[PDB]
């Protein structure tokens, strides 16, 4: 065929500021917490 030629945001668990969700084993990325 056609060949070519050639932020860090951290925390902590802490109440109310983050906390885990109900299926957060079932969900990834920034929505976990």
């Amino acid at each position: 065929k056609m060949v070519v030629t050639l932020v860090v945001v951290t925390t902590i668990l802490e109440s109310p500021y983050v906390m885990m969700k109900k299926n957060h084993e079932m969900l990834e990325g920034n929505e976990r917490y």
